């Protein structure tokens, strides 16, 4: 007997438990007995526990002197048997002592949910001042057996410090002293389960990170029953059960690289709901989009274009090249606006132009090109190869190549002419052309020696003139040398050339030459050739040559001096 039933003063119309448990092995099956057989009667009750193990006795309302007996609780298994008794006096009202217990005030009808605390009142007076106990559902509560959740105060109460549905019951305090015993009215106890669908505390939040990246998915879900929090991806679980947390649940991602989504599975016997938070990596960006021409120059282009990105951009990235001379790319970087003025081009050329945008991730791919045209220039450049002959005794023929950086479409040329050369260009005799290679003049002298030179022009205006040559009205006689380059050749030599003649033959080549300005002029003929080696002469000196052509009707005219020294 681990318990055993005390005697117990009660009084009339009041209630008497008496507890009695066992235990061992095997286990016993307990009863309750008076003069020896159970006579059992109306008022009395047994309310057995644990599987009939302990039981305890109940008498209500109590009467004198039909109840006052003593009472044997048997109690035995295969091996033993013993008695344990209890005496049961009932005293009226009116032959009660002034210390005897009396219920100040008893437990009150108590609702409550769960997990909350409940404290059940009662209040008590006497001499001594009596120790307070406990029933619920006519059995004994213990607060030992709580685990310190429920536990009984000095000043009278019952404190059940969590909630739970099994703590519902009728109640009934009870005031023990050396007097006897007194009940107090029962009193219910409801521990009321509020049924609430889940909803998230705070959502599963989207993010846009780096490649690798790593973040943080808070989700939190409320309700009751309070509802368990995983995660999914897709139609797969992430978050195991071996302790899965409730009502929170993070998820901490490293090392991310590809945008995945993610939905957060708050789940409970209610019901189940759930909220998907994307990931994504932050991308390259997008191709800006064709760009557009707004002013032109002869040297510069200048060009706007959209962003053609949602999110904005460091900046951006133009390549270029000239479709004219097909190659190669031109870069410029770092341009933070969405206006750029190319320059540093060349005029009348036409320009292949891309865009590309950068952000933190990288550049992204480029826009549609625009092709666009360089506006004109004057020519930097002279008509080339410039040629005179006489067609007639007072009339000359000229004809050039078109000159290699002309800056534009080209409108015409120029050419002046005159036989008293050492007077500005501007005032010798001059006439226009149209783009065509060749002219004719006439009205010129008789036996004498014209200088020629040439420019050619745009919309824009006049090029360089080309440098002078010479032609003499006298025909027969071959005309005047073609390009006399000098090259030194060795420490005592110079070597000669020009280009081929035209058509005229030449019978003899005439060379006059000397050393400096004030060296005695050596002449040499010789037969025809396109060069002519110079033989015998001063280290690291300069000489001075100047060539004509000789045709059976005399000599032609002379280039003009062309200098060259020998090595040094
Ligand atoms: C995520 O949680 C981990 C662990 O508490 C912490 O070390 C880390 O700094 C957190 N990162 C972010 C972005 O919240
Ligand atoms: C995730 O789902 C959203 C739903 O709008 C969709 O827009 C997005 O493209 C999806 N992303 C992935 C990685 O499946």
């Amino acid at each position: 007997f681990i318990k055993e039933p005390k005697d117990q003063i009660g009084v009339s119309g009041g209630v008497a438990s008496f507890v009695c448990q066992a235990t061992g092995d095997p286990k016993p099956r307990v009863t309750w007995n008076k003069k020896g057989k159970k006579v059992n009667s109306q008022r009395f009750e047994t309310i057995e526990f644990d599987e009939s193990a302990g039981a305890v006795l109940r008498i209500q309302p109590l009467r004198t002197p039909r109840d006052e007996n003593v009472y044997e609780c048997v109690a035995q298994n295969s091996v033993g048997e013993i008695t344990v008794h209890a005496k049961l006096t009932v005293l009226r009202e009116d032959q009660l002592p002034s210390g005897f217990p009396n219920i100040d005030m008893g437990p009150q009808l108590k609702v409550v949910e769960r997990t909350r605390t409940a404290t059940m009142l009662c209040a008590a007076s006497g001499n001594p001042d009596p120790e307070i106990t406990w029933f619920k559902d006519f059995l004994p509560v213990d607060p030992s057996a709580s685990n310190g959740r429920i536990k009984q105060l000095r000043s009278g109460a019952l404190q059940i410090e969590s909630s739970e549905e099994t703590d519902q019951g009728k109640y009934e305090c009870v005031a023990t002293n050396s007097a006897g015993v007194r009940y107090s009215s029962p009193a219910n106890l409801y521990v009321r389960v509020r049924r609430v669908a889940p909803r998230f505390s705070i959502l599963p939040m989207s993010h846009e990170i780096m490649p690798g990246g790593n973040v943080n998915i808070t989700c939190v879900a409320v309700g009751s029953p309070m509802p368990y929090v995983k995660w999914m991806q897709g139609a797969e679980d992430l978050t195991p059960e071996d302790d899965m947390p409730v009502g929170r649940n993070v998820l901490e991602l490293t090392d991310v690289k590809d945008s995945a989504n993610y939905t957060c599975v708050a789940m409970s016997s209610l019901g189940v709901i759930e909220a998907v938070a994307q990931i994504t990596v932050k991308s390259l960006p997008k191709a800006p989009g064709t760009p557009m021409v707004t002013e032109n120059t002869a040297t510069s282009i200048t060009i706007t274009w959209d962003s053609g990105n949602p999110d904005p951009v460091s900046y951006y990235v133009i390549e270029y090249k000239s479709k004219s001379q097909d190659g190669p790319y031109q870069i410029k970087e770092d341009i933070t606006t969405t206006r750029y003025s190319i320059g540093g081009l060349s005029p009348n050329s036409e320009y292949e132009i891309w865009v590309s945008a950068v952000n933190s991730i990288g550049q992204g791919p480029p826009s549609e090109s625009v092709v666009t045209r360089t506006g004109e220039q004057a020519p930097a450049s002279a008509p080339r190869n410039v040629q005179a002959r006489m067609l007639s005794a007072t009339t000359m023929i000229v004809q050039w190549e078109e000159p290699v950086e002309p800056n534009g479409l080209i409108r015409g040329y120029r050419v002046y002419y005159t036989m008293e050369p050492e007077h500005p260009v501007g005032n010798w005799q001059k006439h226009n052309v149209d783009d065509s290679l060749l002219t004719t003049v006439g009205s010129l002298l008789e036996d004498e020696t014209y200088t020629v030179r040439v420019l050619a022009f745009t919309s824009v205006g006049d090029g360089p003139l080309s440098d002078p040559i010479q032609v003499k009205t006298q025909q027969g006689v071959p005309g005047q040398p073609m390009n006399l380059r000098a090259e030194a050749r060795s420490e005592t030599s110079i070597t000669l050339s020009w280009s081929p003649p035209r058509q005229e033959s030449i019978i003899k080549y005439e060379l006059l030459f000397r050393e400096g300005d004030h060296g005695r002029e050596v002449g040499r003929t010789f037969d025809p050739t396109t060069s002519y080696v110079v033989e015998d002469l001063k280290p690291n000196t300069e000489y001075a040559f100047r060539l004509a052509a000789r045709s059976p009707q005399g000599l032609g005219a002379f280039t003009p001096v062309v200098r060259q020294r020998t090595l040094g």
